[PDB]
C-alpha cells in the first residue's frame, strides 16, 4: 500500500495511482509571486460545527493518519455551492523534525496541518461518489504551530491511544470543531488543486487560513509519538511520522487571497 | 523520456527510472533541524580550475538544462579520492516566478543553481561507471541571486543564443571557473544524495555552498527566455524553464556543515 517513505513512497504513487502525476495537485507554497487579491470572496460560515457532546464521533487511525468522522449536517456556507462535512484529519512531521504541514508559506512548514473534508451536497449524495467528480470535494486547511496549550485539540489529542494501530476506532463525544478554527477565519487563501494523497483527484477546492493555531510543544510531540501506519499484528511496525506531501509545482496556476 | 511539466513531469520520472523513487534523493531544504557542524569539513581545493584562454570548451543544449563540457584535469582535492570534473550546467525558473534554484534554505529558493559535476577518476576510468557506484559523483552547487551583474557567469550566458535548440553547441573559450564560486568557498553544506534529475542514482556527494552569488535580472531573464526543449525543426516548441526538481524527503538524514551558527 501506499506509504510517505522508501519504495512505495510518494515519488511512486504515480505507478499505481495515475493522478498523483496529473494535473492541480496538491499541497503548494503559498508564497507572494502566486498570490491575488479578489475582493470578491467572502467569508466563510460554519453551521452544524457545534457538534452535540451527547452525540459521538468515530475517530479511526486508517494507516495514513488519524481521522474524526464528521456528519453531513455540518456545513459550509459561502462556496458556490453548500459543502457538508464527512471527516477531519491531520498531516505531522516528526520529533527530530516537527514541521509537517502540507502547505507552506514562503516556503515555511508549520508543525502540522488541520484537514477539514467536504464534498458537494448540492450534487453529490455522498463523499465517496463526489471525490472523484467535477466540484466534488471542498478540503479547509488550519495551519498549526508551537505555542499555548489548547484544550480543543485535545479533545481529539487525548484518544489518540484507542487509535494506535490502523484500523482501530474509538468513539469521540462531539464538541464545538469550530473551535480548531484559527482568528480571523475570513483572511484565507484559496485555489484549485488535488487530494495530497493517493489518489490524488484533482478534484478539491482548497481553502488554507492565513492565521495558524497552536498547540503546545507536548501535544504536538504526543501527536508525533502516538500512532502506528501499520495493524496491531504486523511482523514490520511503522511509527505515522511525516505524513504530509511535498510541495508541488504550481506552474501558470494563482492562488486568490482574501485579503490584501 | 523526461520533463519537468506534464505526464513525464517529476512526480513520473520513478515509472521509467526506478531510483528516482528510492533512496537519498536530491535536492534537498537545507534548515536548522537537519544541520550539524562537522570540523572535519576541510577547504576543497580547486585545482586546474583556470581554464586555458586558448582551449575552448563545448557548450550543449541537451533539451533538460545547457552544459558546459569541463575537462578531467580540473579537480577537487579534499575529499577521500580525487574528483575530475566533467561538465558543469544550470536549473533555473521562469520569469513570473523567478525562482529556480533547486536546493533551498530555510525554505527561501534562490533564482537559479549552477552544477559543476565531478566523478571519483582515482577509482573510477569515467562519469558514466563512476554514477552507479557509492560516492562515485561529487557536485559542486552555487546558488544564484538575482542582483549585480556578473561578468564571470557571463561567459557562458553570452552563447545561449548559439544553443537555443535540443542538440546544439557553441564553443565557449577557457576562463577561471573559480570566478564562478561565492564568497568563501570553504563555507559550505555537504550530504549524501541523488543526481537530481533522471536516472537520479543516489551516488552523489553533495557541496553546496553556504553563499550564494550574484547575476542581473538580464542574464537571469535570458537564462530564462533564450532556450528550448525541442528542435528547431519542431512546431510545437516547449520553453525550457522551471528545470528544477521539487526538494525531497530528508528524514534519519543530517546535513553537515564546514561553517556553525
Ligand atoms: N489530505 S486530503 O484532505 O486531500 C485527503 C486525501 F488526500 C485523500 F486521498 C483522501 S481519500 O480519498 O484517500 C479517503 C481517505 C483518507 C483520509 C485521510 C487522509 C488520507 C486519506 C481524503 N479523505 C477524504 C475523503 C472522504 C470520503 C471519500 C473520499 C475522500 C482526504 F481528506
Ligand atoms: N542535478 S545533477 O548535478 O545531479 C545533473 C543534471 F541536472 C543533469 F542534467 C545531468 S545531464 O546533463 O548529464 C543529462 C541527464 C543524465 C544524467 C546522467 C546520465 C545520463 C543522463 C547530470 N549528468 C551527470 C553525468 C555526467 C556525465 C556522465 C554521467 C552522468 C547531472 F549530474
Ligand atoms: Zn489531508
Ligand atoms: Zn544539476
Amino acid at each position: 500500500k501506499w506509504t510517505y517513505f522508501g519504495p512505495d513512497g510518494e515519488n511512486s504513487w504515480s505507478k499505481k495511482y495515475p493522478s498523483c502525476g496529473g494535473l492541480l495537485q496538491s499541497p503548494i507554497d503559498l508564497h507572494s509571486d502566486i498570490l491575488q487579491y479578489d475582493a470578491s470572496l467572502t467569508p466563510l460560515e460554519f453551521q452544524g460545527y457545534n457538534l452535540s457532546a451527547n452525540k459521538q464521533f468515530l475517530l479511526t487511525n486508517n494507516g495514513h493518519s488519524v481521522k474524526l468522522n464528521l456528519p453531513s449536517d455540518m456545513h459550509i456556507q459561502g462556496l458556490q455551492s453548500r459543502y457538508s462535512a464527512t471527516q477531519l484529519h491531520l498531516h505531522w512531521g516528526n520529533p527530530n523534525d516537527p514541521h509537517g504541514s502540507e502547505h507552506t508559506v514562503s516556503g515555511q512548514h508549520f508543525a502540522a496541518e488541520l484537514h477539514i473534508v467536504h464534498y458537494n451536497s448540492d450534487l453529490y449524495p455522498d463523499a465517496s461518489t463526489a471525490s472523484n467528480k467535477s466540484e466534488g470535494l471542498a478540503v479547509l486547511a488550519v495551519l498549526i504551530e508551537m505555542g499555548s496549550f489548547n484544550p480543543s485539540y485535545d479533545k481529539i489529542f487525548s484518544h489518540l491511544q484507542h487509535v494506535k494501530y490502523k484500523g482501530q476506532e474509538a468513539f469521540v463525544p462531539g464538541f464545538n470543531i469550530e473551535e480548531l478554527l484559527p482568528e480571523r477565519t475570513a483572511e484565507y487563501y484559496r485555489y484549485r488543486g488535488s487530494l495530497t494523497t493517493p489518489p490524488c483527484n484533482p478534484t478539491v477546492l482548497w481553502t488554507v487560513f492565513r492565521n495558524p493555531v497552536q498547540i503546545s510543544q507536548e501535544q504536538l510531540l504526543a501527536l508525533e509519538t502516538a500512532l502506528y501506519c501499520t495493524h496491531m499484528d504486523d511482523p514490520s511496525p511503522r511509527e505515522m511520522i511525516n505524513n504530509f506531501r511535498q510541495v508541488q509545482k504550481f506552474d501558470e496556476r494563482l492562488v486568490y487571497t482574501s485579503f490584501s
